[PDB]
């Protein structure tokens, strides 16, 4: 069992003997994102790595800075900078969010656990693991998650409006980190998103994701899990969603499509 | 009763003795933004001012325009010019909006009459003020707006496709307008909004907003004014919308929300 | 009969003598694009040229790209570079398209063809002209386009849900191409749009547009045209959708509108 740190927690041979979380999405998908299960397999290979994008750039130079790493964050990722030596404006938006925060008393309580910790576990076939970014123990799981909208409702397809949570499936990663958890401490802890939002004065708001919801999502990874298995251990060809830029690159054209394939389905 | 000036209009004791169709709004709303009563006392004690809008300097450039009052238009608000001199595009954009109208014979005589004349009056409880863009004495009120679009229709929620006029409150401007010249005149003018738009060759429009339009807006302001009364003077605390710049500047948390709080009303 | 050439396919004199797909649409519109007979008056005349569109410019640049004619395409449109001497990035990623099309052997194949091959032929009332971008005798048209979206369907009122080449009437082109193909050459040979995306992977696709498609399209032409010679010929007055750019720049206000006018139809 291979001991996971800091340093090699995303290596490539840390997420074929775990599933997480970010794996399992890539897998199955949210309401917000196809799943794609090529997508998926090309990430672990090590054939497929995403261009980092603005937003995840943004969180994560907030994470660095409650986790007291952000002069190593600046060093690993110099593209935040602009050519002249000045943070581009969504990293100066970035410590505008975080002085926001900051000035809250009770949002800064959340953020008071111990930061960026690493927990492992067993579940529906794999060995899992999470890595939290607030975490109090016997009291909270809290994750920070800065947006565009805390507010916004999206149109779901025969569902209708889903508010960010069970859009993005903020429920599966904290079903997860709830039951991995339990598993090391015997607690079963309730779990917070501390939003923080991109607007102009930014929305600040602590978001108690309730049991009934993280019960409801685990049971969905529950029923996924034995195909995604299937498909992590070469007993199946993965499916193409053929949507992601990943199967745009690996694209190799053989026939003509025609207008019933573009309206295929609605 | 305090004597109104052009240069005093827009002060902090002007606003506090008059109500004017700006402050209407901010507490009662429009179809295209909620209402929202903190703001609007915030706004009159002094500790709220909005970040000036690049549509209300554009505006406000043409305004000064037609006034001949550019020169100091310009001198007052700096932040229109690049850092190297030069005026930014939407502004070059302003003037190719001026010129155009500037052609037009027709629409130049709506704009002919007295520029930017203040009046005063006493309705539904508390003295008003008003401001005109072109004023035609014993013909007309003609007010100058720079939009997006003037024949885009917007979806209101049970209510359906919406003009821009009645959509944005503009038939309430006109209603408080012609009713304030009625008491200080005796006349009652027709209500002309001057439109010219920002697409690329400007689209531009004289368009009569009806009496029967005014009749029904001016009702919907002597029905809400009660309450607008109530909450400037101190006598029940202003709600907040709690979606607005200033309400989460002012936010202090002290519980968490749920889902529920997402979701609530549909 | 004027004998068109490479130089002067596009030529006013070329356009007077000769129908074409684009004169058509100007007259009669598609799903995307409300039809127009003043503009397209205007632009027969030479009183209205439009404005040049990155979204063209960038299709025109992978055509010469194709053709061999880079060089003088660039000579002849030096807005596609900065002023610092560089390919605007809209240009540096046409290059990116390009080499994506050109290592996919099966895509290269429809692009074998003879290259920008002008035709002429005579239907519905008209001399017509056609110019392909891949043309393999006795096998296939070829039509290459760049475009935002290969897959995304785009809502029509009373219709629903339409593919790309029913919206945006390539199903027009490839009918007519066809139709004038088989006036010179006896042959009737099927219809390809070889499409590539600006997404960020590109998407490549061979879109065959089948006869049923293309003969209810070449229908449509049929109904429309004795309308459009009626135009054209100064038989009648165009009129003016007052919805373009061209209709804009010509407005001479004579009369106020009312919200009646900006909700006429729903
Ligand atoms: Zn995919
Ligand atoms: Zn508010
Ligand atoms: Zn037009």
């Amino acid at each position: 069992g291979m001991q996971l740190t800091s340093e090699n927690y995303y290596s490539q041979e840390a997420n074929k003997e775990y599933m997480s979380v970010s794996g399992y999405k890539d897998f199955a998908g949210t309401y917000g994102k196809m799943p794609c299960e090529f997508y998926g397999m090309e990430k672990l290979n090590g054939r497929w790595e995403d261009e980092k994008s603005t937003a995840l750039l943004v969180g994560s130079y907030v994470d660095s800075y409650f986790e007291g790493s952000l002069d190593q964050f600046k060093k690993d990722n110099p593209e935040i900078f602009t050519q002249k030596g000045e943070l581009k404006a969504n990293f100066k938006q970035a410590e505008e969010i975080i002085a926001r925060i900051e000035r809250d008393e009770y949002f800064m309580k959340y953020m008071s656990g111990q930061k960026q910790v690493i927990m492992t576990g067993e579940l529906f076939g794999a060995k899992w693991k999470i890595k939290m970014d607030s975490y109090i123990p016997g009291v909270a799981i809290v994750d920070l998650k800065v947006m565009a909208s805390i507010t916004d409702l999206k149109w779901v397809k025969d569902i209708g409006y889903l508010d960010f949570v069970r859009y993005w499936g903020y429920d599966i990663q904290g079903a997860v980190y709830q039951e991995i958890v339990r598993q090391n401490t015997g607690e079963k802890l309730p779990f917070f998103i501390a939003g923080a939002t991109k607007q102009t004065e930014p929305d600040i708001r602590i978001i108690h994701v309730t049991d009934n919801y993280l019960q409801e999502a685990l049971h969905m990874v529950e029923m996924n899990m034995p195909r995604i298995l299937r498909v992590k251990n070469g007993e199946v060809e993965p499916d193409r969603c053929e949507l992601c830029d990943c199967c745009r690159h690996n694209r190799v054209l053989k026939k003509p499509i025609s207008i019933m394939d573009l309206t295929a389905g609605i």
